[PDB]
């Protein structure tokens, strides 16, 4: 439907999500892509709470408009991990992974059909993952030792993506 309901699994593509709290609205908005390209986007504005899940990777979600806020991923096979976090970071709809966008992306097919913005950044980006840590950037990983910091290739780390943290497992 429209908007995600609490406790309700949920799809956006090859992320799965679960409502823990908060609502969204969403408006329309004229996005520049880093391409350069203007595009009319749906933003959601509001404090959101998830559930995620990429294959055998978990996690729990914070977003606000236009902001991954914090990620909490459960370890787990490494490809997992790092679709979970590119897929986080599309849907929370991060200022930093509009900029990311290099190449030529694509709103319409070539029958001129209408495609999804949304999904179709998801699809740039699962394949193009670089140009969106590129944009990210780092800090200082959590103090505490049940939680670790993780960087782009996957590796515990002493700084890590922003807003990202780990727990074991
Ligand atoms: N933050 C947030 N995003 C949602 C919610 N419900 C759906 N979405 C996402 O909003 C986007 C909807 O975009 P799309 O399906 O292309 O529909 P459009 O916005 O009507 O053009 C998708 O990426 C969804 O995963 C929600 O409750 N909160």
């Amino acid at each position: 439907g429209s908007h995600m309901k609490i406790r309700q699994r949920q799809r956006f593509g090859r992320l799965e999500l679960k409502r823990i709290s908060g609502r969204g609205f969403k408006n329309d908005e004229e996005i520049l892509i880093g391409n350069g390209t203007i595009q009319k986007i749906g933003i959601w504005d509001g404090e959101e709470e998830f559930h995620v899940r990429c294959g055998e990777c978990r996690g729990i979600l914070k977003k606000s408009k236009m902001k991954l806020e914090k990620l909490l991923i459960n370890s787990a096979k490494k490809e997992d991990m790092r679709d979970l976090i590119i897929l986080c970071m599309v849907f929370s709809q991060d200022t930093r992974m509009f900029q990311g966008v290099r190449g030529e992306i694509n709103f319409l097919n070539r029958a001129g059909q209408l495609l999804s913005p949304m999904y179709q950044l998801q699809r740039y980006f699962l394949n193009r993952s670089s140009d969106l840590f590129d944009q990210w950037g780092y800090e200082e990983s959590p103090k505490a030792s049940e939680l670790h910091g993780i960087n782009e290739s996957m590796n515990a780390s002493d700084y890590t993506l922003k807003g990202v943290v780990v727990t074991k497992n």
